[PDB]
């Protein structure tokens, strides 16, 4: 199941939005007009990447320790995080950005 998360126009390029499904929080990033979904919480600590992060192209920085992650793959790009982000498949259906919330994957 792909689930309605947000509208294409709700997240302009270079920006992030937090979405909720059941008990999980997911960050939606618009990289160059394409949408990517990762876990919202940084893996290194209790800090939100959509609300406390900064998006630099396809790379999100966590403001607490300046850890960095690729939003496309979840891959750690800069320390101190040890573990990559969960990433979730994305479908665009017209205006809708859809996330498959049950289908989290990990790079490693
Ligand atoms: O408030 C209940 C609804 O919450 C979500 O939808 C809101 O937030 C989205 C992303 O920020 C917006 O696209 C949407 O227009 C808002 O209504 C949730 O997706 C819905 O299923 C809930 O009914
Ligand atoms: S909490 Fe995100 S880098 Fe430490």
């Amino acid at each position: 199941t792909f689930t309605k998360a947000c509208s294409v126009d709700e997240v302009p390029p270079g920006e992030a939005l937090q979405v909720s499904h059941d008990a999980q929080k997911v960050a939606i990033f618009n990289v160059d007009g394409e949408f990517f979904a990762t876990q919202d919480q940084c893996t290194h600590g209790e800090w939100s990447l959509s609300e406390g992060g900064y998006l630099d192209g396809d790379v999100v920085e966590c403001s607490l320790h300046m850890g960095k992650f690729c939003v496309r793959t979840g891959k750690v790009k800069s320390p101190p995080p040890c573990e990559p982000l969960k990433v979730y498949p994305i479908r665009i259906e017209g205006r809708d950005v859809l996330v498959d919330f049950s289908r989290a994957a990990l790079h490693a």
